């Protein structure tokens, strides 16, 4: 229709230098992760913030490095990396889930270490730190392993199917270091956070979400979305989770 | 380093018959669709981004263009059923075109359409408040002072302005010759979008939105000027609150 033309398509996009970047958000991945979680990201949140990944190693072109089971040594050596290339300085941290509860213990620890303060923190899907250690699926088969992980909306892809088997060893090196995990009692934070809980999941439920609200002394806001556990990967509750992204950064 | 590799830059755009939502916007005073390009991409797959092109520009250049409000709503409530697009559909307008989607909105109402999910105004007044201003009685080099001094004029206004001027005039016409006749309030929850360097769109002047509508009612208010639509940290703003209600 003359009235309702279709939009052209947005011309493509030459994203930001990390560097020159006025603000860096550094997004942690799920158990069994990669940075393609965050794929598509940069564009829906625009040239005022870089989205800079971080892939574990123990995948992508990591795949011959050893993959940490331990949270603090992991947290040591991301804060390590962070200090290395000049990213904790105007910069943010979101975590989903194992990436919630890793996103937490590097923020501590560029705090130990004296590093300039973040901005803000996100967390979705996760519980608070004190409530991680009762659950040990990292001690399954596979098959129990698998179900666990497509019950929570995790593999249908048949693709995925594929990568699943191979990506094996670092879902279980990433979920030792959530099950092994005992919280270590420490003060507040001073940076505002802010937590992220979906209706269709058993592993972060509302009052476990809720539960993060004295981790800081900041601002708390728990914004409550619609999904699962696994949403994160697409969907409206991703959609969702990237627009109040856009609105605190 | 391998601890941080550089994303790989990343669309089907959704058909508006099908998608979950439909977005239809509207445009400022002689403005194009042009200013919601982007939007799709940054406001993803469960809503079709529908910007409507008034009679008088763009491909509808040598058409001549509304410059009364009312007949303009009732040719888009027209347009609108015609395809399809009265359901599931929510509205936004910046300036002039907040206006012409509060009005689009009563008509649909009076004729028995769904109502909208959500109604959307940015940088506008409440619909009573208009009436005061004669900008379209302005001569062409005063007329065009005054939205450059508004910061409109990428974009092609600036190009394009002496092309525009007459589409120009008959939308700031539609906006300074209202007089609001009563109605209801509408029924949809509403948000408003007000700029902290806007002096035609004043917080005072937006905030008297509230009693148009018996749902919520929310006002967020952004940096930059009349036109912060337009780019920069504004704009995305903007997109992020649009999200979160959609």
């Amino acid at each position: 229709s003359a009235w309702f033309p279709r939009p052209v398509a947005a011309p493509a996009a030459e994203p930001p230098d990390p560097a020159a970047a006025p603000l860096r958000l550094v997004c942690f991945p799920y158990a069994g992760g990669t940075v393609s979680a965050f794929r598509g990201w940069q564009e829906r949140l625009g040239d005022e913030v870089a989205v800079v990944p971080v892939q574990l190693p123990g995948r992508g072109l990591r795949l011959r490095e050893r993959p940490y089971d331990t949270m603090e040594p992991l947290a040591e050596a991301v804060a390590d990396a962070l200090e290395e290339h000049r990213l904790t300085h105007d910069y943010a941290l979101f975590g989903h889930s194992m990436g919630a509860l890793l996103a937490y213990e590097v923020a501590c620890v560029l705090r130990r270490r004296g590093a300039p303060r973040p901005r803000h923190l996100f967390v979705s899907g996760s519980r608070a730190p004190h409530l991680y250690g009762d659950r040990a699926d990292h001690t399954l088969s596979d098959t129990a392993l698998r179900e666990v992980i497509r019950d929570l909306g995790g593999l249908d892809d048949t693709l995925g199917a594929a990568y699943f088997d191979r990506r094996l060893p670092v879902l279980r090196a990433d979920l030792r270091a959530c099950e092994r995990y005992d919280w270590h009692p420490r003060p507040p934070l001073d940076c505002p956070t802010t937590a992220f809980s979906a209706a269709a999941d058993p592993i972060a439920t509302p009052e476990m979400v809720e539960a993060w609200r004295p981790y800081t002394t900041g601002s708390f806001l728990r914004r409550h979305l619609p999904g699962n556990h696994f949403f994160l990967n697409g969907g409206p509750s991703r959609d969702r989770l990237l627009a109040h992204l856009g609105t605190e950064l």
